[PDB]
């Protein structure tokens, strides 16, 4: 179906400009999964280049959680019938706040770790909106999912702070 | 006990009129319910008489899932002291929406499959509306749990679609 | 479509008014498997409202293998082309002996499992007779299977008698 | 370090007696949390000294659930970098409703079924306010855990009520 | 013992080709053991040269059952004393139906599954007789095993027919 | 009770002497489960003095499975109403054909062997009849029962033989 | 070789009644596992015809014990060059307070248990002196298995004690 | 009832006291498990408030050993009918050497670990002198489940020391 | 579709023939693949037919793993693009020096075994040259599969000829 | 560092010598653990050389025992701080009774095992002693862990004399 | 008998001194063999004797290994027909670079690691040239399971590295 398909594009790249603008949950979602996406390709890096075995191990762990996310918020998305990015170009276009460095793989394991706590700080700020509007659009599945997702930095937060020695509050 | 359990069947009913009015959420979820084992009537047809192996497998595994949430949520209920239809009688008198039929049998397995779309989607209708009767009843559990078989039921909508070859959008 | 379907529709239901007049092993286990899924229902019914949980538990587990056996024989029977039961209507056609009852959820527990020796000492009339016929009609597996749920109602019996205290012998 | 730990805990007093008045998440979780291990030894005991094999392990089962609870919410609360009671002293303080006794061990097996309803009832009155503190707080992951625990203690009191012979409504 | 073979195996070929005339169980069961390996090799061509990855998962299941109860029906027979094919040079001798092609990795998947659908039948016709046989020389347990076997093979007819979009009646 | 519990006993050995003489199911059964345990008792000397490791192994766990038939046939034959030995005095007063001798404990290993094949034929003399008798009186699930204790005996057989390095046949 | 196994049996004979007013340890668990045997018997006959199916589980699963315990127990004695009892006779000649009756498949389930609460009390002067002979004969790790048992039985005579509603004590 | 109950109590209290000076092991034990149960609480707050998340988890699983082990040796003691420390009162009356410290909550990771390795070396002072009055006492199950305890001690302390960087020497 | 079938063999055996000059692997595997499956028919007669029961267990577990790697190279060819015998026509024109007999039935299991030792060092033969060549032509996964399916041999080889009291040198 | 080194060894030198001569259990344990290690090369020499590959296996798993029981016992002495033998030099000068030698290899599989029978009571004759000490130095957890490791080596010395056709009486 | 014994070993000490010479495979895997057996020692000592908890765990998962690879390609080997070294004596005098201190029980965790990252590069001295060896002399199944040591010796070294804070090249 060839002359169709450019129709399609055009009418969802349409209404990705017009959802943005007037928050949607699908369209914040749209930053969520973008940052899972990327932060994965971070926790790849450093689960690879790190040092210690004991946090290679911890990191290639949260790599695969935060694709396991990826898919189960996907899936909740496109059951309410909206739609995800699927691409590197998307990904990171809607992606805030993190970044990569080629540079990271001679950080020291703490400066790896720390720079870890802030993205996921980052990370919450698009995670809770995505809660709020999840539950006014009375999308009550992909609320609680979100909900899931917003527990699990936390948490991650918190256990990377203690393995520095520090607490929630140092940050 | 024989004149004082006509007592208590008599004061149950007298209750049920009440109830559905302003509606309950305990009433609504009386539709819910009735709905949830009727389809698991319809679904075990269907996974004796449709054709593929593997259709027939799913379809009693969507089965066996609509007889665990009977269970949970007549569970949930019976906990914040409500009550549950439990026969053949009372499945019937609230059913809505569904209809059986010894027919289809002879129904193709697309047929099969498009018909319990439609049977999904209109049992959305009633789970929507018990999980805001519930949150305003403060029942908190049974709300979760609500939400769960809202969450599962667009699931299964959107496999049953893919499996015919279209998007939910269709539907 | 509708032609076809209406065709096939009265060519059973003429067919299965005939087998039911000579006995065949398929229409006498038509009894059987219906009244299967009622007894599914009232088992479902003494399994939510029963007050000891361990008699809930004991009961929704002879709920789960009514269920396993409907699917189980249904299946050995399709496998030698025969006919199944397979909505409401025809369960309330052909079901007998076995009768339910709102007012069960205000019963009590003695009396609960003092319903499903009669019961089920009930069902086990049409099975002997279906395993009969089975082995006439030389359709061995499924003489087979008919034997392992005549075997199992005659051990629910008396594990439901032995709980009330009685013998097997007292009933 | 001596003297920097004694600041800290006058901070944490302080901010303590604000946050019990205000009614924070955090301070009215403080006797959730303290209510979970009091009935911990609560059930401790009563997994010891009841005669009946079966109710001492399903005793014990709900004494490792409390603490499983325990765990499960602290955790969440540190997540949300509030602070939890850790000793036996600050369990004391902040306690509810439930009274140890040494001489319960003396009681009767319904006796004692009976004063844990009793003591769960109580439980879920302060349960339910930090349920809808936490949800003021935007605390989600925390106000899912003490659903979940809403939930529990509701299947625990039914459970019990049903051991006993009797409903919910009883009591 | 050299010589003491060749007259041990001189006295099987006299009680065998006894055997064949009025035929006894075990006579009987060199058809049925002998198809079952042939049918082995048909599918374990079947299962690597189809196309549908399922379809070869499915094919390589039904071989293994095939040699699973070559096992399972030799060890009944040689445990009541009897005496079983056990080369290429007697399977080939005594199988009947089932006829192997070099061309069939050429062939329809659904051209495959429907030679099966004949083969199975056609094994059906001598499983049947040994069943029989076997009751007859009261041989029970080689009985129930054989029986098992008929059931397998109806299972397979119909899954394999339901896979090509067919009911049983078809065939 | 003393008396509705010593007459009680009068009327179970008036009942046994009159069904022992028109040989019944339930009384031919009664030397069947006899000889079990009394075969049990021997396996447990054979599975402590022989030397072989392997062979100790192995003749616990026919041990095991006579147990497990005691109870499988012994529940199969209360399920259906009838009685079953259950005492030293009972055993002996029963059993046939198995003799005990607390000297084989000096016996060599293939003595041993050889002791059981013998033992194992003779217990099938009374299976064999309690096969028939049991589908004479229509109990099915009971005779299935016993169908798998006399295929077990024969494949017990067939690897004592094998150990001692000959075929049936010899014996 | 019928002559030695004669001569050998001589010598043991001659060797048990000068190990009997010694006592030995081997001598003293003589009837320790004479005392298991017969209680497997007793309690094989218990978990068949008792009539709460709680309990007949719970009594089949003590049968399992004693015989484990005397195999493993019997291998303890058999590494430490000790001899074992093996026959019904040898068991019948050293038990002890264990008596069997026929008539008690009539009995009451609490006056089942009650003799069990007996005979496990009763068991325990012959263990206790054995471990204490264990031990003054250096057969360290002899000792340690029959502390276990010793164990063991106590924990069953409270928990038998538990089911009837008393303690230990008003044993 | 309520009498019963209260010199039930006079006279433990009363016998208590005497044990308390010709030490029982009883007796010593309730200073045993005392200490097990506060420890449990220290393991608590720090297994929540420690900051390495690696620590965090060895200490929950210590503080989940503690637990069995006073539930191991509960059901020991009155499986010896003892009386067993049940409230928090008790548990503070016989508890030694261990003090909790809400303040714990802002030490530093080492000195916890410190707080424990001498925690676990005073707990060994009563276990100790609870083994030898328990082999006095011819307990002897309970004996060896007091020697368990002992080398589980040990071994904590050990494992402690060594992620101090410290030999178990150097305390 | 039938004459193409036709078409596309002639072509095959045009292939075949000009491949087995030069070897290909794939013609080299086609020896390898036939004595594979032929083997596994000598080793399902002498798991059939041996004596010993530890002996036919361990023929029946070699048959298995023939099979195994038959599928596992197989597919490992069709991967590469390479055609794979699959009747027994084939394998009976393609396999080399195994050699079946129905006589074996009757050899001892020392000869059945000394006659395994032969057939796989035979089997090696073409297993060598096979690897070769996969690796001349680049096949690399091929490769390390058939030198899998070579180390087995090897071991195959140690384990029968240990069996037998023989170092492998003595072959 | 290099000589805070030196004078710990020199001290643990001397500490050994004053140990060794007045045994302590440490001092026994030495020889115990030293023979433990060469065990351990011995069985893996016959585990490799061996011809029947049963044996192998049985061989294999003592050897791994042998370690098992290395570092639980080594670990045991460390927790009660004691030092432990761990190089080769050092398990070459506390090695008693049991013989290397590389011609093994060439015996015959009766001759290697009747070998280890007499290793295994050789080691016994230090292990006794150790426990003896170890109760007198009050190491109770070390103790039962040496009583488990007498019990084993009786257990593999009757397993081994069995499968020579022996009783342990013959040794 | 014992004459032979001395003569095969004359020839294997010969022979031992050709190979060793213009090294085959075999004699090269003998300081391969011999390395992992010390390290296996080594890795003991240090697993026993280092502090951290974690550092033990983890290095006696290592000394478990070794030991695997030593059965693994002592296997391996005899398939193809070499001899292996089997005593202390012949370790000792083939392995190369590694070498046992008493004195390390005393060193630090680091020294420790830096010692095993030493003496696994200097196995792979050997490792490597026993790989050629093997290829260049058609042991192809020898040649793979040697590849995996060397393999998992390069991650045991990044491991080590790591846990020191270190990157590999460092080393």
């Amino acid at each position: 179906t060839k002359l169709m398909i450019d129709e399609k594009y055009a009418k969802e790249l349409d209404k990705a400009e017009i959802d943005h603008h007037k928050p949607t949950a699908g369209a914040m979602l749209g930053h969520v999964l973008s940052n899972l996406f990327i932060e994965n390709i971070r926790l790849t890096q450093a689960g690879i280049y790190a040092k210690s075995p004991v946090k290679c191990e911890y990191l290639r762990e949260i790599a695969q959680r935060e694709v396991e996310y990826f898919f189960k918020i996907s899936d909740l998305l496109l059951d309410e019938n909206e739609i995800v990015p699927s691409t590197t170009e998307e990904f990171l276009k809607y992606h805030k706040f993190i970044t990569e460095d080629p540079k990271a793989k001679y950080w020291t394991d703490e400066d790896l770790l720390e720079s870890f706590i802030v993205d996921f700080q980052a990370q919450n700020m698009f995670i809770t909106r995505a809660i709020k509007l999840a539950n006014k659009e009375e999308k009550f599945a992909l609320a609680a999912g979100v909900v899931e997702l917003y527990g699990y930095n936390l948490q991650v937060i918190r256990n990377l702070a203690g393995d520095l020695g520090k607490s929630v509050a140092d940050f």
